[PDB]
């Protein structure tokens, strides 16, 4: 399944047209189904050609010469399919050699705000489509939230660092195009408690199994018993979790109660049984006395005998039904149900898994929408997640080649009228001087964190619509930070990619909870997640580094941990050009706000467009999602301005 593999790798069903294709090829969708079969094959075959060699441009001509008969005969259809794929960035995207050099005459002028992956991806597209495009970047570097520290042989990422599984991922293509070195993340992640001692394989697996059950339970509560609203306020994932933990504690307590009752019932039956046995002894003594007096005794002894014995066929008979209790009893007081749901240490290890989830969503669990936090799960790529061994910055740096990028240029105002656009920016090195860039269309790739900023960092004239600003306000924008520790010696386990540090309280579970071993040089990355991420931004590098060394010394022993030669600490929330790490579906929002974010603002025809990780519903908060959003908008614009 080569052509089949291609559809897959492009995130398309290999045997049916998508709604997009139906819209663009209405004559094929509503027409002979035999012609649809041909369409799909032409489409899957062109994707294959491009994906097999993403380093070179795939022209309309070269596609025609490589299709086999009878397909290479339908010149018009092939062209219609090739243009559609190219326009929408499914082929000829990223960085590749042009065999058809760009035309000197550039049609339409577009200003892209932001030189991060979404902006660079869109930039290159628009440029290859023959448009005039300039990017205005506030930082003194490209990449935005993809940031790599490089000094000597030290390489460490302060922004994105993980690639999520190649099958279906457009980064698979970019990876080959920029020669980026990827390494699969080894699953083994040892956990150490606050005292520095490892958590036993047993408990590790047990708590992780509870973590999974607890989550599955919230999913059931949400998508089945529709428990998504309480007191008119939407329910958060954190909220649902604590409720499910409570029910578990209640159940444990209930089985504890029932058991104690079995003990007490058995204990009463015994006490009562002992008491009548004592009375039967007192009844037997009444006989092993009296019994012995006269001459009729040959009948009086027989009598007192078959009498005194019958009271033993009674007594030791009770000692029997007595042994069946002491047995039942000792068996119960030896097999008690669980005393608690989670011990105090167990709850700490569980909190580690929760911090892990707060890392992934870049936000405290109490802020996540119980119903839509994992709204995009259905679009995951297949395969192992990888790590970028040579620094993820190699991507935006390569995507920047040949583009007109203006660094240290912070946009402060965006005016869009029914007949053109003006973007006002200021040099960040001399806020004295401003710049005024005229253009036909503005592509805003500003982070949702900047768009939420109050007072506003950039102004919109006219102001953006209420349906757009309301969406910006509902959506969540998280935070996540890393501490890069650069040493001259490796004192950790070189075979382990990651290891965890379990925190002492629920509140600080996200403080330096996960360490990463990813690079050539002796470097360790420590994560700060959930509630701890924003707070820690207020502590200086030195103090924060200190706390890392302490954790580290508690695990490998002091004297094993030397002082770092170099350290880098991110503070994404404080970063004016970001205002956080990435979006998350907040409670009260949903995947529809990601769609609304993508909507262009048009006063008589579309003028203001949007891209960036917060504008792609099926791939939010990711580097690839940022890439696709870029390709998406370059398409939407070329359609408006070039047709
Ligand atoms: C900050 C951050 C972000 C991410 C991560 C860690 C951290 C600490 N990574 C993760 O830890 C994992 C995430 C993850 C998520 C999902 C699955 C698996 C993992 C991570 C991860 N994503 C991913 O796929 N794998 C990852 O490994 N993210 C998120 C991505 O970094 C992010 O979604 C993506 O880079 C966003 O790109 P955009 O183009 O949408 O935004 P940005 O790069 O910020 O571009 C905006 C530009 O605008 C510029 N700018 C601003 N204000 C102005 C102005 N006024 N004028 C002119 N220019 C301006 C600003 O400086 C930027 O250059």
């Amino acid at each position: 399944s080569g052509v089949e593999g291609a559809a897959f790798q492009s995130r398309l069903p290999h045997d049916r047209m998508t709604s997009q294709e139906a819209a663009c090829f209405p004559d094929i969708i509503s027409g002979p189904q035999q012609t649809q079969k041909v369409f799909l094959f032409i489409r899957n075959r062109t994707l294959q050609l491009w994906l097999d060699n993403p380093k070179i441009q795939l022209t309309f001509e070269a596609t025609l010469q490589q299709l086999e008969a009878p397909y290479n005969s339908d010149t018009v259809l092939v062209h219609r399919v090739h243009s559609y794929l190219e326009r929408h960035g499914l082929i000829n995207f990223g960085i590749y050699k042009r065999i058809k050099p760009l035309p000197t005459k550039k049609t339409g002028k577009v200003i892209i705000i932001g030189s991060g992956v979404s902006g660079l991806a869109a930039a290159r597209q628009l440029q290859s489509f023959g448009m005039d495009v300039t990017l205005l970047e506030a930082r003194d570097r490209v990449g935005g939230r993809v940031a790599t520290f490089r000094k000597g042989n030290y390489v460490a990422d302060l922004g994105a660092m993980v690639v999520t599984g190649l099958g279906g991922n457009p980064m698979a293509v970019v990876s080959k195009q920029v020669n980026m070195e990827l390494a699969k993340i080894k699953q083994k992640c040892p956990l150490y408690e606050a005292n520095g001692q490892a958590v036993p394989k047993e408990k590790d697996e047990m708590v992780e199994q509870e973590f999974n059950r607890l989550l599955e339970a919230t999913s059931y509560l949400s998508h089945q018993l529709d428990f998504n609203v309480l007191n008119n306020k939407p329910v958060s994932l954190g909220q649902a979790l604590e409720v499910v933990i409570q029910l578990q504690e209640k159940h444990v307590k209930d089985e504890q109660i029932e058991h104690w009752k079995k003990i007490v019932k058995t204990q009463e039956e015994l006490k009562e049984l002992l008491n009548k046995m004592v009375n039967l002894k007192e009844k037997i003594k009444e006989l092993h006395q009296q019994y012995k007096e006269d001459i009729t005794a040959e009948f009086l002894v027989k009598s007192k005998h078959r009498d005194l014995t019958a009271l033993c066929k009674e007594y030791d008979e009770l000692a029997e039904t007595q042994g069946k209790l002491e047995e039942k009893l000792q068996e119960l007081e030896a097999n008690p149900p669980s005393d608690v749901y989670l011990s105090s240490r167990d709850r700490q290890i569980l909190d580690w898994h929760f911090a892990n989830l707060e890392f992934a969503n870049a936000t405290p669990l109490s802020t996540l929408s119980l119903k839509h936090w994992d709204q995009d799960d259905d679009f995951e790529f297949t395969g192992s997640h990888l790590t970028v061994r040579n620094g993820y910055s190699c991507v935006p740096v390569a995507l920047a080649e040949g583009l007109d990028i203006k660094l240290n240029t912070a946009v402060r105002q965006v005016r869009y009228t029914a007949s053109g656009c003006e973007v006002i920016a200021v040099n960040t090195r001399s806020t004295s001087q401003t710049f005024i860039y005229k253009c036909d269309a503005v592509l805003c790739t500003l982070p949702l964190g900047v768009l939420k900023q109050q007072p506003p960092a950039v102004q919109f004239v006219p102001p953006l619509p209420e349906w757009k600003t309301s969406a910006v306000q509902r959506m969540g924008f998280g935070n996540l930070n890393k501490v890069v520790l650069c040493f001259d010696r490796v004192f950790w386990d070189p075979s382990v990619n990651l290891f965890g540090h379990v925190g002492s309280t629920t509140a600080s579970r996200g403080e330096l909870f996960l360490f990463w071993n990813l690079y050539k040089a002796p470097i360790l990355l420590a994560l700060v997640a959930g509630e701890a991420a924003g707070i820690m931004e207020n502590i200086s590098d030195d103090v924060i580094v200190g706390r890392c060394l302490a954790i580290l010394k508690g695990i490998f022993g002091s004297s094993a941990v030397p002082q770092p030669k170099e350290t880098v600490v991110s503070r994404w929330r404080a970063d004016p050009w970001a205002r956080g790490s990435y979006s998350y579906v907040a409670a009260g929002s949903s995947g529809n706000d990601y769609d609304l974010m993508a909507q262009p603002i048009t006063p008589p025809i579309p003028r203001l467009f949007f891209a960036g990780e917060h504008t792609i519903r099926n791939y939010p908060a990711t580097v690839h999602g940022a890439l696709l959003s870029g390709l998406r908008e370059a398409g939407r614009i070329a359609d408006q301005f070039l047709g």
